[PDB]
């Protein structure tokens, strides 16, 4: 398990990705990178993982991604792909197995429009972990409710188990990581007025790919406290 | 030409889109909607246009797009697609003719990553038209230069005429509308330190699709003054 320790400042740049594998630069508690890892697992793609210390980054990491953000994919041809949704779409197109995006152009566009309806939530979760008292908290809960209602309306018309149909698909994996963190953030009462979205969270936790990657509330809390301290040890919490 | 007048508050909701055509809800001076119109023209797609008065919207327009924004596509099946990049990608996949996106997954991802490098520019152009004096202007010019340098680096490695190759393609059409407005915004000196990007603007203006859709500096200025007044007549400037 210690082989999952992150690479930080001073680390040597890694060698080439072996043929037959793809590499993801990740961080174990990063929801953006969890998107890509959910897709790797759902499609059964052989891969290796390099975790980056996001509080003490290797200088060489900026050669993998100018933005210095995870996730990044690197394949055996030496190609580099970043931005979470871009990496996920690349993986769906480039590898065989279950297609997580519809072939139909409209239904694929529909998945993207649902992603747009979700698009304010990640920055809200940002504000939430910043929140300082019960007044800020009450305000944040109402902001989440407003965004959640948008998603509830989609499920209400479709009456499907998942956002893309009765089968879990790309859109579900793209939005899941922020809902995963909701509990531990004590934002679980925001889904009370959105019953279908609440049932959707239950179905997601039953998905084999989701379940395999889910982090315990306790581990997430450990990370978050160190993260909020700007600790160089946050990314390796538990190792 | 008066048939291009916008529909506003009080207008009747339109009837169905005829078979064999797709409809775009647009506005003549809107760069986000220009993306979609560039793609419609480049692919030779038969279409009709409904311009929306964005300062005095029809209530029914919120039934086409909850966000109340253009562009929106509506086809003869009654399907609705919004968000500029989503509409463009849908059109490329759903219609025949020149494919504006690569089939290759990596090269398609590369186009999307270039879009991400551009992603701060539209909100900057927003700030720019807000700018109040020569001090704000000097500051804005440096912000544009920083973003333009990112794009210059791409062209420097690729040494291609366009961002996706030697043939104009999706990525070029997606970023063009903001560069179109640069002149009239007096931001044309921002590309001085980015020579390849400057030559790219010249090549774009030579493209038949771009040229066909380009708005004169004078018309754009007329719109902008009314827009900045919150005029209900801004969207119909010149009609
Ligand atoms: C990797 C990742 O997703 N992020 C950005 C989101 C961080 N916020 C949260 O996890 C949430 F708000 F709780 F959801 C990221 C970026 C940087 C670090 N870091 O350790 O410096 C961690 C996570
Ligand atoms: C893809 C999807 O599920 N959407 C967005 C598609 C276009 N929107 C519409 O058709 C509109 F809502 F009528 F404008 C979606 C989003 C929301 C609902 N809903 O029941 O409110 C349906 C479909
Ligand atoms: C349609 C469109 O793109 N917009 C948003 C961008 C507006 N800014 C500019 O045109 C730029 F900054 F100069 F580039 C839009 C939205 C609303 C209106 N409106 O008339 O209310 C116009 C344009
Ligand atoms: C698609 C593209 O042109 N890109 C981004 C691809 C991945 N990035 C890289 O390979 C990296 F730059 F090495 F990290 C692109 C962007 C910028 C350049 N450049 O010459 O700086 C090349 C390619």
């Amino acid at each position: 398990g210690e082989s999952a320790r992150s690479l930080g400042k001073g680390s040597a740049p890694p060698g080439p990705v072996p043929e037959g594998s793809i590499r993801i630069y990740s961080m174990r508690f990063c929801p953006f990178a969890e998107r890509t890892r959910l897709v790797l697992k759902a499609k059964g793609i052989r891969h290796e993982v390099i975790n980056i210390n996001l509080k003490n980054k290797p200088e060489w990491f900026f050669k993998k991604n100018p933005f210095g953000l995870v996730p990044v994919l690197e394949n055996s041809q030496g190609q580099l792909i970043y931005e979470s949704a871009i990496t996920c779409e690349y993986l769906d197109e480039a590898y065989p197995g279950k297609k997580l995006l519809p072939d139909d152009p409209y239904e694929k566009a529909c998945q993207k429009m649902i992603l747009e309806l979700f698009s304010k939530v990640p920055s809200l979760v940002g504000s939430f972990i910043r929140s300082q008292n019960k007044e800020d908290y009450a305000g944040l809960k109402e902001e989440f409710r407003k965004e959640f209602t948008k998603l509830e309306e989609v499920l209400t018309n479709k009456k499907t188990t998942f956002f893309g149909g009765n089968s879990i698909s790309m859109i579900d994996y793209l939005i899941w990581p922020w809902f995963e963190r909701l509990e531990a953030m004590k934002l679980n009462e925001c889904v009370d007025h959105t019953p279908k979205l609440k049932l959707w969270m239950a179905a997601m936790k039953e998905d084999p790919t989701v379940s395999a990657l889910l982090t315990s509330e306790k581990d997430w809390q450990g990370f978050l406290e160190l993260y909020l301290q700007n600790s160089p040890e946050a990314c390796d919490y538990g190792l």
